[PDB]
């Protein structure tokens, strides 16, 4: 409501209205943040545009931001410095690996398949960190996407798997890191939404009532409940927390 | 302020004014929630008397509910249903070994002991909610404290670190019951914090220095902290958030 | 192989030619080692002694020790002191919880029942280790049998789990005291095999085709194969591995 | 004496006679298995033939293998299968990552720093499996070392950890793959031990001592308990573990 009143946020990972960033942003703005966007590439840049201007309040900045290029990403946050000069966090929601590798077996993998991955889907984060670090001058919360299947096998996710991990490893060595700067680093594991990215993962439909049947709250997760639950670790209220890994995922990853 | 308004919740646990349920009372308080505190024996009813009438707004109802006792423990929330139509929630803070138990080997733990801590420290919740589901329509958050004794081996934790480790396995169990009656469970991880309980595990300065040195956040946690924490767990921002464990220590949990 | 020529260790735990425990004898007995017996009740002892006289050329050492009696549980280790002085490591494979339980909603579960399947299932393994470490002065190691159960929600399993959690956290404890001694402590966490204990565990079939469709290994486990994984832990091969939890269940741990 | 009689396994990552795959080869050995050994590149061609020929009976085959090289990859196990045609199982000992990543703060690593550790760290495993499957017709076992600071932060590990977390998560996803093939992939988490590329790990002797004093079993680690926690891995006795990672670091994984 006003938990974030006063502070700027820098989204990083809408697509489209269904891209679990959006949910991201739409509870930040609720919550009384002020928002920054950035876009993978110029495809999207009017998605961005369009969403960002359906919220009440100042035109957001909007940006791109291929993660996979540093001059850019170097640019785009001296855009932001320039710009507003202190943001109080980074809602990373990044992610991409070859399509027929989230298919077969995770062995046929080809290493640049398995190096993209990481580079976009994990490396990404500390990138970002690290521009991050020199605009958070008053510290706050840097927060990433991550899913069960970094941390034990879902079927067809292999390679995005694997970079998960890599990732949920990340949130781990950059809290250690970035505590002492006033920074936290927490990550999001959210339970399978249907997105644009959502394609790629095989037979979404009875992944998703497979979680309706077993999942403790019997019901798929939201991009809402997940931005929601963003506003927590965003906010004064997470103070405390560092290097966390919360499972919005209706209580699935309990399930053995 | 009304992130918790029109809830009524239940605070066991509050021993004095540095008791964690404390810091979670007033948090709770400050989000806008109707309290109901239950403390253990006559001893204490004074205390958390005067600590609830310092509160404001209507008086806050305070029960004995010593835990150990199937019957005022099934009184203690017959009294609340009939006082309060619905609770919202119930924040477990409760725990209990014999000092013997925690010095020197785990091995040496009598039967009696290990029994005395499981039934006080673990199954309580159990307990706690199957009473709490009773006045528990409309749904919400059962909360408790458990800490790193339950993942791994503290020194001196001994029979407290494997009363946790059932805690929180009950924990997932529960959510996993408890989630199709729009019942969420979750716990917070505390770090050490300076309580009464606190003098049964030695050396406690050393501890609290280990942290501020080791911690990513360079600090130790605060009744206040994990009391922020609360009010997003007891809240409707953490909707999809179940059979989950927080930790609230600084990030202390990472290290290795 | 001869691995264990001239070691002696005490199996406590075999009802029956499935019982895991007797699977555990077998292969240390393939091993080379001598083994001596304990059984629950009178109910048992005709089994135990005739199936512990199936093995070749052999003292074969069979003495009564309910787990939940510490006069008896004393009392066998002082005979076991007494007619062979020193032993090698125990092997629990101990569990019990009222079947009732087992049934339905976990926050169901009765408070002499839970204790019940902690003092049993949990407890004793502590209990064990503390009368074990009087007759292992050369050092030597601890082996118990835990299910994934107790370290995610396996449905049907409720109570049960909630005390391998325990187990698991009483094995990293012992670890902790009895290393100092030359004492190893490890847990085998088996897959799914068809016991007398496995009758109180609903839908055993399709437990069972389940593992055969998902495991990694595409088959259910063996009797055998957690013998021989015993067999390592019990060996000098595994002096380097302590407070360890080892799944011997065709890879489906990794799950998710 | 003869647990691995009749089956040959390659061993991948002797540097020197303190590396932890001459360790495994030894135990390897000594267990009646034939070896094949590869190396990094010519300056370390002369180092590993000596040892091997030191392993009296049957000239090994000792060839060239940089991880990094998809030709000398396929190449080295195209060989193999010309010379031997069948293996049971492949040793992989290999990590690398920029020295200057292993201090200061993780958040500064470069883009290439990152993907250089995760490629050779990590990636290789996979690359290797991808070869080693097509000659493991008789089905067998990959095993991999990693350590603590794959699943928790250990100072200064920074890159390293993350690639680590990584290789782990591979491990899973490639027994997930290999088992109905007959393929188990499994890892040893080996604890601090004197090696060659341990002097890039911070104050070293610091860290020994801290683990002779913290550790269940108050002893540091040696390249023999991991060479025979890797023979039992490889042999029949753990045919029912597969996506595994055992903790070869007198109990020190278990400590909060
Ligand atoms: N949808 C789910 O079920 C689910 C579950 C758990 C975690 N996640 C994670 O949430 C994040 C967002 O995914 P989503 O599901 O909303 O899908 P999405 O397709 O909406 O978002 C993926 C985003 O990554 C961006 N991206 C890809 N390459 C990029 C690059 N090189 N530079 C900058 N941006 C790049 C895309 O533009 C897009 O905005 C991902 O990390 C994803 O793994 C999704
Ligand atoms: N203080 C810390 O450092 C810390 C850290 C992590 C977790 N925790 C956990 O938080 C909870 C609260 O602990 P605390 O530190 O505030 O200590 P505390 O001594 O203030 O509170 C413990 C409470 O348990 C109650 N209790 C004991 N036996 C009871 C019984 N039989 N029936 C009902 N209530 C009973 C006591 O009255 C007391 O109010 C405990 O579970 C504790 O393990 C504490
Ligand atoms: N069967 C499986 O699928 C499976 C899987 C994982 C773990 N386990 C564990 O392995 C162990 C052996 O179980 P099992 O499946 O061979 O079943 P089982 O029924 O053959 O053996 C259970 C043993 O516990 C003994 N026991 C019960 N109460 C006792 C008491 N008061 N004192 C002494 N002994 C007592 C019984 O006599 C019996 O010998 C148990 O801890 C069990 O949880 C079994
Ligand atoms: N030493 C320890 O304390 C310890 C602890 C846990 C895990 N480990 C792991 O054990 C493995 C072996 O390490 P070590 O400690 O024996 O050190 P080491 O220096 O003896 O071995 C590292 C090996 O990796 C090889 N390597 C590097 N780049 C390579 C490439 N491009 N292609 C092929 N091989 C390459 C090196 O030649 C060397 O043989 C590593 O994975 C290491 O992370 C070591
Ligand atoms: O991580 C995810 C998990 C689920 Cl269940 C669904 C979608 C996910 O997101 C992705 C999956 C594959 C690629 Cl290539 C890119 C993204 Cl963003
Ligand atoms: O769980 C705790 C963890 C820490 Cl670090 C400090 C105090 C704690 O709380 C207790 C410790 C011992 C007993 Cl007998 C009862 C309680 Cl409530
Ligand atoms: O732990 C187990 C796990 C599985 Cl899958 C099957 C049997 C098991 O063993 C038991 C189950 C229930 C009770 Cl009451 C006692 C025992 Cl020994
Ligand atoms: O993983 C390790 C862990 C420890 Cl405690 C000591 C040495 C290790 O091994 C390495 C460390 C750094 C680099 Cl660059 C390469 C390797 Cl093989």
């Amino acid at each position: 409501m006003e938990l974030l009143q006063g502070k700027t946020f820098v989204v990083m990972g809408v697509a489209n209205q269904r891209s679990i960033a959006w949910g991201i942003a739409r509870s930040l703005h609720n919550a009384g943040a002020k928002l920054i966007f950035t876009y993978a590439g110029e495809r999207l840049e009017r998605n961005v545009r369009e969403l960002a201007d359906t919220l009440e309040g100042q035109e957001s900045l909007v940006l791109p931001c291929d993660v996979t290029n540093d001059e850019e990403l170097t640019a785009c946050f001296e855009t932001i410095k320039q710009e507003v000069g202190t943001i109080h966090g980074v809602a990373h929601c990044i992610a991409f690996a070859n399509r027929d590798d989230l298919k077969g077996e995770f062995v046929d993998t080809s290493r640049d398949g398995f190096l993209l991955a990481q580079n976009i889907s994990a490396f990404s984060l500390t990138a970002v960190a690290r521009e991050a670090k020199k605009v958070m001058t008053e510290g706050g919360n840097i927060l990433t996407l991550t899913y069960l299947g970094g941390e034990r096998v879902v079927k067809n996710y292999n390679v995005m798997g694997v970079a998960k991990a890599s990732l949920e490893a990340s949130v781990k060595y950059l809290a250690n890191d970035l505590g002492q700067h006033g920074i936290r680093v927490n990550a999001i594991s959210a339970g399978p939404i249907r997105t644009l990215s959502a394609k790629g993962v095989g037979d979404f439909n009875s992944i998703l009532r497979e979680i309706e049947e077993r999942a403790p709250l019997r019901r798929t997760t939201t991009q809402e409940e997940v931005g929601d639950t963003a506003v927590f670790l965003f906010s004064d209220l997470a103070r405390g927390v560092t290097g966390e890994n919360i499972h919005v995922d209706s209580g699935y990853h309990i399930l053995g």
